[PDB]
């Protein structure tokens, strides 16, 4: 066990574009992050993990980067961030940037130079292929829609994209793409940055050859994807050459990674990446195959699949936790009930659980008022690219209907998350004084930030109070995490060990009482904290008497 300031750290998720607006144009920006720092100061934030700020044409909220070296036109100036790094610092707040290197915009001067001829310097920098009997040059598909391969009739080639058309992927095989990304990395680490977050890190490297994938791997490419033969020295070598340089804190966002095989990205001994973020967990209830379609989960389901991901991290890797990101739908419409009787208790439910994990958890921008997904209706409604893929591919092609389509993607799409941040009843929740970019939530009446921060039992204060409870106890950071009984579908427990010092973690995800006998003799010495309970607990006590959706955290006697 070796301390680390980003083990311990409670980080929080801010998406810029939807977190607040100073300007009046409708889209966030690095002067609204700046102008809120005080308030996640309160909240007990230790990093903030923004998503991309770079110059983009968004056809995918910055994720297809035109270029690396400047800011995002809407979210401000070099100015602006540095400022941020700057107040940051002030507060002890450390940042974690969005490193996009699988792939740019088509927009980003080296594809445009890539893309202008087939001598070109910049030729190889992208995958280019000709057709195979006058078709794309394999069956990939893209995660976005369609073949991940578009023509370009100018040079009578196809190019890949595992993603949009629009993010046509780097050759990592190409030293010098390789050695341009490392001097890039460099000129945003000089600045000050204290974290990166590599996007889609697992598919740097593609597969020799290019061969057509079977009709098996078909039905789950993305892992297809992440098993290129270079991908580990990759990782290593810009270990090597930029990331040992400096005292940072790496995220790999490992989407499609078996979990057997997450350990040899973070594994401390092997030089790659600290911090895994598995998506297990948050996609267990997500079709492999049709990935817009959700099914019926359990609770046994959830905390296996937690024990799994604890086990696999083992001595020598670390892990993230989070419930809900930009990717995702809203934690509490997820994993709890959204309903108004229940919003409130499941989303501290929730926080309760995040918190306590032995992992770095990330708290979502807005999850800690209990924000939940967006009522969508009608498929005009998203603005998410994936969505429209999904669409095409599945409804306008007559695979799926309309309806059962939407009736998923009302609870799976990435918008739930990407709705303007509700920070008090005003109009358009106070996130600007002009048009929002994307409708804020009719609910920001009820749900909003300035309601919350000053009622002592409010969804913000919760969170408030057990970030300090963390912060508060080794153990719930570094403390061995034993689950009670994985085959339990209606109590979450688990304890969280170091030495003797043992607290005991539980949740009912019940909608009626519980009656919770602890297990092994174990009983309680005193109530660390607790949520939606009345039910007086006492010194040894060893049954809990839960409430619908209660929570707590308990100091066990020995
Ligand atoms: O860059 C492709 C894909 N990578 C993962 C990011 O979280 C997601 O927002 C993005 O669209």
């Amino acid at each position: 066990t070796i301390p680390k300031w980003w083990k311990e750290a409670v980080f929080y998720q801010v998406y810029p574009r939807s977190f607040k607006d100073t300007n009046g144009d409708g889209i966030g920006d690095i002067n609204g992050i700046i102008e809120k720092l005080d308030y996640l100061k309160a909240l007990g934030i230790d990093a903030i993990w923004i998503n991309p700020h770079y110059d983009s044409p968004n056809t995918d909220n910055g994720y297809d980067i035109r270029d690396y070296r400047k800011i995002m036109k809407e979210y401000g100036t070099m100015e602006d961030f540095d400022r941020l790094i700057s107040e940051m610092k002030k507060r002890n707040m450390r940042l974690m940037i969005d490193v996009v290197i699988n792939h740019t915009s088509d927009q980003n001067e080296w594809f445009v130079k890539s893309k202008s001829s087939k001598d070109n310097p910049y030729r190889g920098y992208y995958f280019w292929k000709d057709a195979k009997e006058g078709q794309a040059p394999n069956n990939y598909p893209s995660f976005f829609g369609g073949s991940a391969w578009q023509k370009d009739e100018k040079t009578n080639q196809y190019y890949l994209h595992y993603f949009a058309k629009q993010q046509p992927d780097l050759n990592w095989d190409n030293p010098k793409v390789r050695q341009d990304l490392y001097a890039m990395l460099r000129f945003w680490l000089d600045k000050g940055v204290s974290g990166l977050r590599f996007d889609t890190v697992a598919t740097y490297s593609k597969i020799p050859d290019f061969p057509n994938l079977t009709q098996q791997q078909l039905k789950n490419f993305a892992a297809e994807y992440t098993k290129g033969p270079n991908i580990h020295r990759y990782v290593n070598e810009m270990n090597k050459e930029v990331l040992s340089h400096y005292d940072i804190a790496t995220a790999g966002e490992i989407f499609g990674v078996p979990l057997d095989q997450s350990i040899k990205f973070f594994d401390r001994r092997r030089d790659e990446l600290n911090i895994a973020f598995t998506f297990d967990l948050i996609r267990l209830d997500r079709d492999s195959d049709q990935r817009w379609r959700r099914k019926d989960w359990k609770l046994s389901q959830f905390r296996q699949i937690i024990d799994n991901v604890d086990r696999t991290a083992g001595e020598y890797g670390w892990n993230a936790f989070f419930l809900d990101n930009h990717d995702n739908p809203r934690a509490v419409s997820h994993f709890g009930d959204d309903r108004p009787q229940w919003r409130e208790p499941s989303a501290k439910a929730l926080a309760t659980l995040t918190l306590t994990q032995r992992a770095t958890p990330f708290i979502y921008q807005g999850s800690e008022l209990g924000m939940t997904n967006y009522p969508f209706k009608a498929i005009d409604e998203f603005d998410d690219i994936e969505v429209k893929g999904f669409w095409h591919d599945y409804v306008e092609t007559g695979k799926v209907k309309a309806d059962e389509f939407l009736q998923n993607v009302r609870l799976t799409s990435r918008d739930n998350s990407r709705t303007p941040f509700q920070w008090d009843g005003s109009k358009n929740a106070g996130f600007t004084s002009g048009k929002p970019w994307f409708k804020v939530n009719p609910n920001y009446q009820e749900i909003n930030a300035v309601s919350q921060v000053t009622q002592p039992d409010s969804v913000f204060n919760y969170y408030r109070q057990l970030i300090k409870i963390r912060h508060d106890i080794p153990a719930l950071t570094y403390g061995t995490y034993t689950d009670l009984d994985p085959a339990n579908d209606s109590v979450y427990a688990y304890t969280r060990s170091l030495g003797a010092e043992k607290y005991l973690v539980v949740v009912n995800f019940k909608e009626q009482m519980m009656r919770y006998k602890l297990p092994d003799n174990l009983s309680i010495e005193k109530v660390i904290i607790d949520s939606n309970s009345k039910n007086v607990v006492k010194k040894n006590d060893s049954l809990l008497e839960l409430k619908p959706w209660q929570s707590g955290v308990y100091k066990l006697n020995q």
